[PDB]
């Protein structure tokens, strides 16, 4: 027993909630949590959430993760992958029943820019995702969440609108528009400017994509040039040609202390720590 | 190179085009058919058309394939299943490249019930849909095509909205209301009310959808009462309980005489004959 969908009265007229492929645009008021949640229950979904902490980015680990415990997949199974050079420095920080955290071990990189180009490869490790989780979800570490983030997200191939491009046209987007680059996108092409910090899928759709775009960097390296944003560019050549089945709107990727709290942003949900 | 999507101005503000499960509803203006055309061709994607023309039906095969030919997955690789009592009564109908049709023989049934009812059972004939298609599509022959119908209709499982009770509520839905029947849905229950006359989804989809429906059809013979609108009210039961993946607008199946062209309708693509 729910509201009955209406066909001629839509809940959201003032944004894109479907792309032009047909995948669906995730906006507060598009779905019904309720009916999803059983839809995923009755599969026992398991979804892992994978957040790298190396150096300093320890700091940040308590924070996400309690606020992980009360917003993210609460109700379903969750298994938290924290990539660390300091396992000492994990927090221990209280689960709820059916949810549960791995430490992994990795290398501290020379430079930021590899840190976070890394992760693709870090992240790609694969014999065991399959076997433990039905979904992967790949995130910055420096962020907590602020609303429900949950199985409405959850599709075989998603990224998230970068939220200060999502008003913008498609010449403006930061592509990379260099041709010696794998990472390559036209100045006539590109759906929509996707952030590095939010995206996912099930398991062997993200390793298929972190495995292109680590296959991808690898081949800029041995060219020597060095796409614009690092892996938010290879991200947003591979998800041009292989289209995201559901794209999150910016309520999953914001900044208000940069952008404040619109109209059009029903629920600020996953968003930057200073 | 296509129209950019602008995430901020929505192309349908009229109709609601995701459901509350985050299923698209497909109408016009929703999809970018060459984005679309290039997905499913990259797959080399076949679809199946199943079509029953049991005694006077006949005489519809003539138009439906014809109109088949001009605006139906257009293309792409089609096979057509008419089914038929009458094998030479089957008119020849030049095909495009990469489509074919059988033919296949089957019994006239007692009455109009259960011709209608007994497609469920003669679909379900299950070795051979898996290995020549990727998607069967399930429809009246009592129609014609009067505009594309494409390959935004494929996903795992769809069904189409009645085109008599789009705009209505629930408790109005013509759903069967005993609970004596496997087809029983309470005043309280119902996303959609889903027409008999055209649905389908992947073979494993459409094979598991046609199962139950005759699995309930036959307890419900054994029981002794016949769901008020037969093969309808066990579909919509089943798309109660197992959601469909996208859901077609009226634009999928409508009439003309009965109903007109309202604005709503940018397109008529699948009407019914006299
Ligand atoms: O020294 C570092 C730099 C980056 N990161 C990881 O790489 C992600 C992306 O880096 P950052 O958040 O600095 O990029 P930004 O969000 O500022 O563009 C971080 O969230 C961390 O998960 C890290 O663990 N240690
Ligand atoms: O004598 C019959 C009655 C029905 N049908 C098939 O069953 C479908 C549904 O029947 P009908 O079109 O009469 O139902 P309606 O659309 O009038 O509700 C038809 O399109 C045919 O495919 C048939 O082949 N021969
Ligand atoms: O334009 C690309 C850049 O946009 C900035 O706003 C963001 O901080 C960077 O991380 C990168 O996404
Ligand atoms: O209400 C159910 C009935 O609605 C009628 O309009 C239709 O002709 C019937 O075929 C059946 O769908
Ligand atoms: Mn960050
Ligand atoms: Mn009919």
């Amino acid at each position: 027993v729910y509201p009955q969908p209406k066909v001629l009265t839509p809940c959201r007229k003032d944004v894109l909630v479907v792309t032009p492929w047909l995948a669906p645009i995730v906006w507060e008021g598009t779905f019904n949590i309720d009916i999803l949640n059983e839809q995923f229950r009755l599969q026992n979904t398991t979804i892992g959430l994978t957040v790298f902490a190396i150096k300093k980015y320890v700091a940040f680990l308590k924070l996400f993760l309690e606020t992980a415990e009360k917003h993210f997949m609460v109700g379903h199974r969750v298994h938290y992958y924290v990539f660390t050079d300091q396992p000492a420095a994990v927090p221990r920080v209280t689960l709820g029943t059916g949810r549960q955290l791995s430490v992994l071990e990795v290398g501290a990189y020379k430079r930021w820019q590899d840190v976070s180009m890394r992760r693709m490869e870090m992240i790609s490790c694969e014999r065991r995702f399959l076997s433990e989780v039905d979904y992967l979800v790949c995130v910055d570490v420096d962020m907590e969440f602020r609303d429900h983030v949950g199985v409405e997200i959850l599709t075989p191939l998603f990224g998230t609108l970068h939220p200060s491009f999502y008003g913008s046209s498609r010449e403006a987007f930061t592509y990379e528009r260099r041709p010696q680059s794998q990472a390559y996108i036209p100045k006539d092409e590109g759906d929509f400017y996707y952030m590095g910090a939010f995206f996912g899928g099930s398991v062997q759709e993200v390793q298929r994509l972190t495995r292109a775009c680590h296959q991808a960097m690898m081949v800029d390296q041995a060219n020597g040039i060095e796409a614009v944003w690092h892996d938010e560019s290879h991200l947003n050549k591979y998800l041009l040609r292989h289209k995201p089945t559901k794209v999150l709107s910016p309520e999953y990727l914001w900044d208000q202390q940069l952008l404040g709290w619109p109209a059009v942003l029903r629920k600020l949900r996953f968003t930057a720590v200073p």
